[PDB]
């Protein structure tokens, strides 16, 4: 019986992942939702916490705190430890009651509970990219460190390569480890796209663009970072670096490959050249299910894949001259050190930025740019905690001079 | 270093096998070549003795016996072996110096060779199928006393389904045992199949095609048997009744799907609805290489996936009217008892008569049904030896009746 904690619950992927859980458990009962935890939005976390009874009920946000205590007394014979900050955080990574946590937390800022969960030997299933973006070689040094700690990767195309493994090879390893791809024989990643609501326009409708026209007709609804990043592509220049890092591969031997429909998920050429995939509907329900359950498999009630239904499926390189934030993150990945961490800071900067309208579509990947040619290689530090503080301090050079850029431009 | 006897040498997949072997030797030399054996065919096993130079040899054909032995005289410090008949293959199956054997002997024959080599405690690359269809139980009572020996199956589909699963489940279990779906949490499978050159034409056309259209533009050449088989789609008939067999799975969870392009070569669906699929381009290379390998990958240099240059995959159900042999295949399946002996041993007459343009292609099916419909049910031999008998009775009965339904007609 797995008791697992939802980090983000209000979020997309916290949402996602309750309800599989809640589907799941109609089955045959075998998760204990034990914790929640959220940044601002106090009304729908009390709503969870009545439906899922959690020992543990957290919320960033400190001024929020009382306003939340105060609506957790209307629950009849419910006592829950309901805690604040980043020390409410701390304790539930501490629990020895909880098995696995899920990291649903958006952006750069996911880093800290992964940190965390990883120092207190937890199942991690994590889907914040940002946080292996900016600090893979950071988790690493912290994985090795902690021998019973696991990153089992939520992000779809991740998750979908991981389930492509064989376990027999996986269980002599783990993910984020030297020597993964070659304890698994794996030889190539093709890295699956949607490809985004852009892909077919030319260089003139794409200048043109808006945040309104990227966040329109969600398949399932995302977070607003994610989908505008989906929608430069720079989503997958993303997933290139965390596939670099998650698996050991070689920036040379991954291969982004636009495939709209969705159903091919990510696929793993080993080295006898033989492909295996993993398939579903676009839905997020399996990869969070799978990273729960994994060496394991259980049933639930989905709908089957129907691949009659499906008819066609389409494979088509994207152009890096329309979707130039690919070629950034390549760039950057290749060369390593810190460029990553820059990428990373100055992307959340220009996304930010078009999403509230202040700039264009090339304006991004333009502001991504100038930051990484600005950056220098630092030494990277030694220990974990200043390797962490350099972290810190790279990630708001580049914010402050993604932002920069735009000021001294207007 | 892996032990490799390969039975039914000179034909497509004995061709195959061969090719595969040099080509990884030439990377790194793990195959030793331990034996060879043919039907009819002197010359060409003869070449192959002088490049492989097989500890043994042997031919079926007692009266070539002779004119192989005088040719392999000319082999400067080579001594093999040379054997002859059912005893020569008996002799190869006991030789504790073989690990491993490949059989790429076609037809009901085939059994013989894989029978003798569960017997003897050896892996068994098999990609014979109707071995499978006309004895699976008796295949499965006899890989039960024999705990060692293994079917790791070459028929592509198949190799695609066994390449799909987790070795760590697949390790605690065996190929063609009760329970094999349980353990390995499978659901259900597509079954792809390129659909023969047949697929878009109109009853009216499809009434009238000969042998000539269907041997026609081999992808990679095949026996003329198993390419009328794929033509009338009575081979995939016959791959969802060695799927049932061979990973225990229901024929109602078994679904053909039309893929013409023939890069996804199965796919398996979990319990919790993942599917993984395994892919590549149409080729035997991989599945006999994996059936020699298994649990472990080999590198080769075989020509990479390039999916940008696939472009598109289609799926489509096939049409049980113009493909009805597909319907009496899974009919007999469900039926069970010898009804797959029936089955295959009636279509070897129906699929030999339209070779050799005695009969019309939907005389195929006529001639298949009213044999099925002809036979009744026998209580299954108790033990192995009368069970083998009754096998064979039934198989040339089958034949007979099959001969003598196109007999009465013309
Ligand atoms: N959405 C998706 O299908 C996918 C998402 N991902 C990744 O997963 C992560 C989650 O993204 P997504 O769910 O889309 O984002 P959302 O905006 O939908 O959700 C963010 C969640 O994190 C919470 N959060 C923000 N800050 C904190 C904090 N400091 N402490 C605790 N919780 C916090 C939010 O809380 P609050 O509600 O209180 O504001 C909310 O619950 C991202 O890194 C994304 O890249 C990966 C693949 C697919
Ligand atoms: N061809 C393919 O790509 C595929 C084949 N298969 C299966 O594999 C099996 C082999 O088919 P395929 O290779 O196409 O057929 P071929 O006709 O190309 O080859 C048959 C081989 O078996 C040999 N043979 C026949 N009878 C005997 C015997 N009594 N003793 C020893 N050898 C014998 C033949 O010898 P000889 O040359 O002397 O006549 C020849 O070497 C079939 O059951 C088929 O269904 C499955 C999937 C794909
Ligand atoms: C319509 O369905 C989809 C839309 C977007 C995406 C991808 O973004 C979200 C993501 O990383 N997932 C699901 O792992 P993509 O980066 O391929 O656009 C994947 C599927
Ligand atoms: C053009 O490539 C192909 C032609 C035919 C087939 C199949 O027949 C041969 C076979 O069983 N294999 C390869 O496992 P199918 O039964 O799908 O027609 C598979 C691929
Ligand atoms: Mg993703
Ligand atoms: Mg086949």
């Amino acid at each position: 019986p797995i008791n697992v904690a939802i980090f983000g619950s209000t979020g997309s992927i916290g949402t996602n992942a309750l309800n599989i859980i809640r589907e799941c458990n109609k089955i045959e009962n075998v998760f204990n939702v034990k914790a929640l935890y959220v940044n601002k939005s106090v009304n729908e976390l009390y709503e969870q916490a009545r439906e899922f009874l959690p020992e543990y009920l957290c919320i960033h946000d400190k001024s929020v705190y009382e306003e939340l205590k105060e609506l957790v007394k209307n629950i009849k014979d419910y006592k829950p430890i309901i805690l604040c900050g980043d020390e409410g955080m701390k304790e539930i990574c501490s629990s020895n009651s909880i098995d696995k946590i899920v990291i649903g937390i958006d952006s750069f800022q996911g880093l800290y509970s992964t940190m965390y969960a990883i120092m207190n030997n937890k199942i991690v299933a994590l889907a914040n990219k940002e946080s292996i973006v900016s600090a893979g070689f950071f988790l690493k040094k912290l994985l090795n460190i902690h021998k019973n700690a696991k990153i089992i990767p939520v992000d779809s195309e991740h998750s979908a390569i991981f389930q492509c493994l064989d376990n027999n090879k996986v269980l002599k390893t783990k993910c984020l480890q030297d020597n993964f791809s070659k304890i698994n024989n794996i030889n190539k990643i093709f890295l699956c796209s949607s490809g985004g609501p852009f892909q077919n326009l030319t260089m003139d409708e794409l200048k043109n663009v808006t945040s309104e026209n990227a966040l329109k007709h969600p398949k399932w609804k995302m977070g607003k970072k994610i989908t505008i990043d989906s929608a430069t592509m720079m989503n997958k220049g993303l997933e290139v670096i965390e596939t670099h890092f998650l698996f050991d591969v070689d920036y040379n031997d991954i291969e982004v490959i636009v495939h709209k429909e969705c159903i091919i998920h990510s696929c793993v050429e080993f080295i006898d050249k033989s492909v295996i995939s993993q398939m579903y509907y676009p839905d997020m329900q399996i990869p969070i299910l799978y990273s729960l359950t994994w060496p394991d498999r259980i049933k639930t009630n989905l709908k089957p894949l129907d691949l009659a239904q499906v008819s066609t499926l389409t494979f088509h390189k994207p152009s890096l001259e329309h979707f130039p934030c690919i070629k950034l993150a390549y760039q950057a990945g290749i060369k390593g050190n810190f460029y990553p961490t820059v990428l990373n800071a100055s992307n959340e900067i220009a996304n930010n930025l078009f999403l509230n309208n202040k700039i264009k579509y090339f304006d991004i990947s333009s502001i991504i740019s100038q930051v990484l040619e600005s950056f220098n290689s630092q030494k990277v530090s030694e220990n974990s905690e200043d390797l962490m503080k350099q972290i810190l301090q790279i990630h708001s050079w580049a914010k402050d001079k993604a932002t920069d850029i735009y000021n001294k431009h207007n």
